[PDB]
Formats: structure tokens, sequence, C-alpha cells
């Protein structure tokens, strides 16, 4: 659990990322707990070219290592691990399906069992506000409070979980719950959903397994 | 055909399902029919990780080998196998189109002649239960009665066959008429079908050849 | 020329056309025009098993050569190359894109100045008949009359060209005309095409260049 | 920066722009700008059998190397160069989604913050007119006035930039917005935007950093 270890993980959970297909626009950033804040993907370096030495560590006051630029988007990777005490990674990314239903502002319901795997029944859409703001970093925050991905309106997907392998892996599921919501969708709306007694039912033995 | 050979045919038919996109959020189980049960891949662990000694023995009476945890899902494979004897092999993802047909609770009609590779004019669409219940068992288990291959609503799919490389193809096969039933039916619907005397035809040209 | 590079070339054919996404389904097949007949991919052999010995030659009386079994769907090839005498290769696929627009039976316009790859300002669609019957047959013969590619209505695609570079080539630009006539259909119909006139400055200049 | 390197960069970008998905068709050209002229691909050769020789060179007056047949789209590369003067690289793709909204005639408009990469609050789409032509050549110098990319109607998508990096990179961001925006159209008319006072915000915020 040295620095130079989770550098390689975040690096291997970009290049893994773009293989998935959901880095498309190079758009992604990474980020794991760390001491009292961060380590986070830095800005400007195509994913391709990253070296452990490239990774940016930005403290619990926000102040980043001398002689990197972390992501444009480091702020709301902060506001995600304090809303979120248990999150200790974060995933963005900039995903096609994912930000189609994000331009629709539409939560995604529960269209599929696997839904559940994000701590409810929805996926969450956060309203817009400005990229690198206070103010999408707030909207953020309250969208992760009880859930463990949300849409950001026009914009993309923030995803976390208890490290990157789990947090890459929901990521993509809500991917895959974006495509299967605009596929139907555009055959019939509204969207056939399950009963919030029958989500409750899948939680439990989700907890249980 | 000792276990081991079996077990290395699972996880290549995992990874061959991963390259063919019908993998999608890793949700996808592999069986074989062995001795007086199957052989099964364990839940868990990435089919990346996958080894032999991973694949799990499960017995007729439902018992599976100490230490090893076999699919979430297991209940019914075993389904499969006491329903269709002539099963040696199953298969079961959640790949996308087969889901969003699923969510839409429809079955698949005749728009393509290989609709006969599954047994008969259609592709049906079993009704919901809890995963990994008796009552989801049932239904799989009456749907696959004249069929091959059903569609399990808000879930996935289900394809069966004589051995791996068949049951793969199979449910790539119904992966690719999902496909070609969701795009046509977002232009018109009904989606013009094949007449059952036509399907009757190609299904005897297919016992012929 | 000898017989082996041909059977080479077939193989890289079917290789490259998997790659590329049209071979879905394990269900294409290419021929080449050779002596009095032409070469086939023979039935039952997966792509990737293929050696060149499995190539199979089939005299122009319709005779296989003893022991091996060509393409279930060999007959078309034999009347393409009757039909068009200046084809040398036959590409037959069953591409998602062209297959949907088939299940349609809608003939692709002139949504895109490449159309007249194939030879006028449009994409037949031949009529349904059951595949390897004399009367598919026909409806292909008179399809490709004009024209280097055809739909086959609830079935797929057959193009042939010259050599299989340039077949393989049409086979995959007619699957990207098949993809803009349905992703534009579903938002407005009819889709804006380009008209005749239009169309005969392009070929002109086609010929041309 | 010999004529050399910037071959094998050219050369390098055509085999990404396949890898991306972008250049589907075989129909892309690349072009950079040197000397008083430009570097371009060739017409005519497969993009996997170029080599360094194969670039040809054309000059300010459009006369080209001896021996070398240029891509046959090269006179829009020349407009691009000389109504932009600070683009020095120049992308040309038939990119499946950029390409249906160019059908379709319609500008993309801001579903996305991203829109502002290409320099302003939309991507417009220059009229039809046929390919290789001086009429072709004047829409697209007007429609590169004030923005780096643009669509062409019933073709595809020109983007440029200050490098061939940059280039790939925009062409591709462009592809992206294209999926969107018809995946988008097919649920609702019309698609919700962001208005121009957040763009404005946006383009000064991308100024900054
Ligand atoms: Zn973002
Ligand atoms: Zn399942
Ligand atoms: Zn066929
Ligand atoms: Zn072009």
């Amino acid at each position: 659990m040295e620095r130079n270890k989770l550098a390689r993980q975040i690096i291997d959970t970009c290049l893994e990322m773009t293989r998935l297909g959901l880095n498309q626009g190079a758009a992604g950033n990474v980020s794991v707990r760390y001491q009292d804040g961060m380590l986070i993907t830095p800005t400007g370096i195509p994913y391709e070219k990253l070296t452990e030495s490239h990774i940016v560590f930005i403290d619990g006051n926000g102040k980043h290592e001398e002689g990197k630029l972390p992501s444009s988007e480091w702020r709301f990777h902060m506001a995600a691990y304090q809303s979120r005490p248990d999150a200790n990674a974060v995933v963005h990314n900039h995903a096609v399906h994912c930000t189609a239903v994000s331009i629709l502002n539409r939560s995604i319901p529960a269209i599929h069992y696997m839904i559940a795997a994000a701590g409810g029944n929805s996926i969450p859409c956060a309203p817009y506000a400005t990229f690198g703001t206070r103010e999408l970093s707030e909207h953020v925050a309250l969208a992760l409070k009880n859930r463990k991905a949300t849409l950001l309106q026009h914009h993309g997907l923030i995803a976390c979980e208890v490290n990157l392998e789990k947090a890459l892996w929901l990521a993509h599921e809500v991917e895959v719950l974006a495509q299967l919501y605009l596929t139907t969708l555009a055959i019939t709306d509204p969207v056939p959903v399950l009963s919030d007694e029958e989500i409750a039912v899948v939680l439990e033995k989700f907890k249980t397994y």
C-alpha cells in the first residue's frame, strides 16, 4: 500500500476503462483515498503516456504537489471522499450512454435488478453546474449521500466504491443500465420497472451474499 | 473427458463470451453436465483470474464441494439439466440486447430464419422471479421444455445445447436476433415476420443438413 | 494463382470479415471464381479452424469434390457468377445492419454519395425464398443484374466484385450505409436523399478516377 | 520536423483513426501543413500497406509530386489551410454518427459542455457539393471560419487543429457528440441544450486552463 502501488493501479484502471469503451474522448479521471487526501490522475497527459511519477497527491486542504497539475475535475473527487467516508476510490468518465441519459436529465429507474448495486432503486442525475466549480461539488456530494454512483447533467458519470476494481465494475454496470434504458426508451415510454418491494428483496439478498 | 478438461473449456467459454461482448457487467456463468450433477463457475472470482481449481462441482442433490462457492445463479443451471436431458452445457449472461428485449417482456418472433436454431418460431421470455430462487427455476424449466434458449424478464438469457461450443454459438445468435428485433422495432411495430409454414420448412431443412 | 493461394485469401477474407464485425453468428461464406466453377468455404467448420485443404471446389455443373461439404448456401454463389461475368469473388454474410434493413424489406436509397460504389442510386432487397433453393438463386441473379451488391429479405447480404479485397470492401461499405439508414430512419421518415442527377455525376466521377 | 517524421505521424494517425472506429469504409484522409503546401495521404492504397514513401507533397499552387496520386479529396484540405492559418493538421473521415447527423443536415447544438472544444456553441453542417470540387471547397472554407470542425452534408467530417494528435482528438470528440445527439434525438425533439451564457463561461474556462 505504498504510493507507487496505488499509482500503478490508478494507471491500470485508466487503461482498462479505455479498453471497456468507457473513456470516449479522453475525458476520464480516477482517484484513490490516501493519507489525508488523495492520489489523482494529472490533467493534460494522454492515458498511454502515464507513469507512476505523473500521479498527483492532493492533501485534505486541496493543495496539490508542486510542479504537477491534477485533473481539471479534482474538486468533486474530494467532494466524494468527504461525503462518503466508506469510499476509497472514485472513477469519473464521460461514457456515451450514461451521458446521453444525463442530457435528458433523467434518473435511471429499476429496469433491471442489478440497479441495486449502486445502493437503492435508481441512479440519480445531479443538476448541471460548470465543471471544476464548488457548485458542481455540492450537487455531487448531495447525490452520493445514499447512492454509490450518480449521473451529472449534460456531463457524465461518477462512481465510487471501496477499491478501484469495484469502482470500475460499478461504473461499467451503470453504463450497461444506461444503454438498457435508452434502447427500451426509444420503443416505449415509460419503461417497465420492478416494484419497490422487489428491489428491497434484492437489496437484502445482496447484503446476505 | 476428465474433470480438468471440462474445467478448461468452461474457462475458455467465459473468455470467448467476454471477447464476443456478451459478458457485459461480469455477470455470466457457465456450466457443463458431469457425473451426477454439474461443473459450474464460482461466484466472486473475475473471469481473468480463473483457474481449473476454481470450478465447482455440484451433485444431483444440490450439495456443492467444500470450500468453494458456486455461482449465485447455480440453481437454474440445475433446472435446465433436469428439464432437458439432451442438454450438456448451459450458458447464461446478461447480454445487452437480449436483456433489453426481456425488459419489454416480449418474446422474439420469427424476423429471421435463424430463429429456428433454438427449436421453433420464437425465443420466449420467462416471467420475472428473484435471482437464485426456486420460483425462477420453475419458470426457466417450463420455458426450456420446447426451446433451447429463453429470455428471463428484467434479467438476461439462458441458452443450452449438446456442448459448450454450440451453447456459446446459440447464445451469440440470440443476441444477434435480439439486436435485429430492437433495431427494427424502433422503426416499425409490429415487425414483419416469416409465417409458421415458412419456419416449418426451415426446421425440416435444418434436420436434414 | 494456384489453388492454394486463392484458398489462403478466402480464409484471410473470413478472418478479416469477422474482425470487422460483419460475421455475427458464424454465418458467412466466401467464394472465388476458379477454372470452370468456384472455390468456396465448407459448411460446419468454424472459421478459426480453417486450413487450405478445407476449401471446396464446385465445378460448373454444381458437382462438389468428393469428401468435402461446401457451404449450405453455395447455390447463390454459383448464381452470382453466371449472372455477372465480371464478378470474380463473392462475399455473403448476415451483418446486423444490412439484415435489419432486409427485415423491413426496404432498398437503401441515395442517403450518401458512396452508394454509387455498388453501381447505381440504391442497394436493392431481393424477395425472400428458403435458403439453399433454386428460387432464392433466381431472385439473387435478377437483383445483381445492374448492381454489385444486394440485400436478401429476412436474411442478409451478398456483395460481388473483381477480387476478394474489393468484395470485402464493398460488403463493409454496404453495412455502413445500412447503419446510416437505420440511424436516420428512427429520427425521420423518409430520409433525405441525393437526387438522380447528383448520383449520375458521382458515378461519372468514379469512372474517371 | 523532417518530411519523414511528419510522414510517419500521418500514417500513425490513420492507424489510430481506424482503431478508434472512425475510419469505416476506408474513406479517411489526413494531411499536415508543410513548406509552402502540405503532406497528404495517397488515393488507392489501403492504410495498412502505407509507408513513408507513399505520402504525397502538394505545393501551394496545387501541383502534386510526379508519380504519386494524392487523396481524391485533397482540395478541401488545401481550403482548410488557406482559411485557418493556425491549422497545421487536418483529419477527414466518414465516421458513422457524424455522417448520420450530416444526412439530416443538422448542426450539433450545445448538448454537452465539450462542444466548446471546436470553438463555439455548435458544430456546423456545410451544404453538399460533389466531392473533389471547388464548390465543396468554398463551403468548407466558410464553415471553418469560426469553428475548428464541421460536418459535410451527405458526406462526413473535417476537423483541424495545431497538430495531428489534437486534430484526431477533436475528430473523435465530435463523433462522440454526434452519437450523443442521435441517441437523445430518437427519444426527444428537440434535445435539451446548455444556454449561450453557459457556453461562454466554459469557453473562458478553457482559455484559462
Ligand atoms: Zn467530466
Ligand atoms: Zn443472471
Ligand atoms: Zn445466409
Ligand atoms: Zn470524404
